[PDB]
């Protein structure tokens, strides 16, 4: 509720954002009408946890006398930069992976007259970070640090994207889904810029800028952003859509926790039943997949896993929070669970 | 000359940027592979003006004390920087136009086994430009500028590709083609980062930051810019190969100076023989067209427009070079005289 607390807040400022990025130039106005129409389609609909993670740990991070209203509309505006970095990977990777729908509505690049537009699309809300950065913070200590923190975001999600696409060419082979380079994709891809990213941004603009401090942070913030994805692995063939979407994982061939483990625990005459099933459009064939799972206990597997973690994170949070204030790591952890 | 004196110790460079980007993180390699194989695809082949601009402008700005060693790797990194922005704009841009060839080469898209992933390694040729300002100029005082001169352009030339996209939906209507409405086109998505980007990036380097001065610059690179993307429209059809690639502006259905001027100047019975003509994949079409530009006088409008724009940016290189060298301006205008 900490993050119930701040999102009516939060999404009401999206507004004034959208306003200002159209705010002069008058023969770039059908232009800029389209990057009205990008963000309204693509920054809205989410949960919204990374950008509201900025502006809660800007809350629990700067003493309550130096958190004015201009420091609020940063803190708002950093985390709606978040957002739109997400914006950016998610309209990118959905042309890529020539995905249908994102959040039951039709991914951008599948409306009809936007078709590979959207590249540039995607690339105008990256751009839009910085328009942002540049409007409300280029006075601020803390301005380069952040602008280098987003590239450096911008970066690490690329390489983990680059080494999906060579890990699973949409031409699989299971032999390339190992645990290693499973780390390695949860890392890159989504672990920085999930976990890592907000509450950095959060730290910069509290003039917590050391390395060690942010070392420390990270430490924490990359093993929580792999603990998550992992559970939403397990979720999608173990969840029910209620307490998730649908899960589609197996028909799609992902390098998905559960396959990894799989493969990790299989007698030679298991890898080729699930060479047999894995990434088929057919139904009776996804059901043997799910079934050889449940054979193999991954569900044990999975829940020795949560208790390692769990642990594990817990012990992270105790040595390295300080002296960030523990809560800042709790509460995102408490908040992403699912 | 000038140019083809600075250009083998540039191009000599590029090892040394590749390597430099690919050198720790043992698990990431083979997205690192990938990387070196999409800028040894992308950035090489080209002329290099835009990059090589950096480093003579860099030459005509710096008093020649201060052209230490260290120094002259900096302005060939800046330099492979414009080059590498340039490499993301047209790999992207070569998928949204759906592109066969860029230089007589295979698209990357189009190689087999890249095809939409083309899109990510736009991105990271992107993203390499920061990685490469960081480790090469992060201690300078210009880093900040630089930093926000490339995001900067990224933005403009991204504005103006949007605008291009919504005046020929690939569903193309001439009423949409203007002069009001070229211009933009040509000064947001390529004058920008062809003609201010490179000098602005040299005059930075060389201290050089004040607002007025780079207006001063600006004022003459767009105009620059305008006229030499109208003779590259021209060569397009009245060039002959050798002078110029082969053109295929008209099959291709765009908004080429050409077009535009011949629809300001068209009795209404013009309009309705263009509208036939214009666009398609027949090469009996593609005469009546070509046939048509010479019955309206193109040529001699050309001409008449070449004639005020050499006076009017000399008038202008009079006016606004100082405190510059005049010979910074003068010296691009001949290189890229095609
Ligand atoms: O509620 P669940 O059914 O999911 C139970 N799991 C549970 C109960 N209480 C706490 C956790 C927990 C919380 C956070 C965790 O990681 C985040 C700090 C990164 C990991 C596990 C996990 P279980 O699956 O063990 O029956
Ligand atoms: O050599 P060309 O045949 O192209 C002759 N043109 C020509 C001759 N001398 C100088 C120019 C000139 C140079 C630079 C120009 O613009 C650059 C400063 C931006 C414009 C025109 C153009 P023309 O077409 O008039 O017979």
């Amino acid at each position: 509720d900490v993050y119930a607390q701040e999102k009516q807040d939060f999404v009401q400022h999206f507004s004034q954002i959208v306003r200002v990025l159209t705010e002069g130039h008058p023969e770039i106005g059908d232009a800029i009408a389209r990057l009205k129409e990008v963000l309204e389609y693509n920054a809205i609909g989410g949960k919204y946890n990374r950008g509201l993670t900025v502006v809660v740990a800007f809350r629990e991070l700067v003493e309550p006398r130096k958190q004015d209203a201009d420091s609020l509309q940063r803190a708002w505006t950093v985390g709606w930069c978040v957002e739109l970095l997400q914006a950016f990977f998610l309209v990118a990777d959905d042309i890529m992976d020539s995905s249908l729908t994102r959040r039951g509505q039709i991914c951008w690049y599948q409306k009809p007259g936007v078709g590979l537009d959207a590249i540039n699309d995607a690339n105008l809300l990256e751009a839009c970070i910085y328009r942002l950065l540049k409007l409300y913070c280029r006075e601020q200590p803390y301005y380069l640090n952040l602008i280098e923190l987003f590239l450096q975001s911008s970066y690490q999600t690329e390489i983990g994207q680059t080494l999906d696409l060579l890990t699973a060419p949409q031409n699989v082979d299971l032999v390339r889904f190992t645990e290693k380079r499973y780390k390695s994709i949860v890392k890159y891809k989504t672990a920085f810029y999930s976990f890592y990213l907000p509450i950095a941004a959060a730290m910069y603009m509290a003039g917590i800028d050391g390395e060690k401090e942010h070392a420390n942070a990270k430490k924490i913030l990359l093993e929580m952003g792999e603990f998550f994805q992992i559970q939403d692995d397990y979720l999608d063939l173990f969840g029910d859509p209620s307490v998730t979407k649908i899960g589609t994982d197996i028909q799609d061939n992902k390098c998905s926790w559960l396959v990894v483990q799989c493969l990790q625990r299989a007698t030679p005459e298991q890898y080729q039943i699930l060479k047999e099933n894995y990434g088929q459009k057919e139904a009776e064939k996804v059901a043997r997949v799910k079934a050889l799972y449940e054979e193999l206990d991954l569900p044990a597997v999975f829940l020795q896993y949560e208790e390692d973690s769990y642990s594990h994170i817990m012990a992270l949070i105790e040595q390295y929070a300080a002296p960030l204030p523990p809560a800042v790591f709790l509460g995102l952890a408490r908040k992403i669970y699912k």
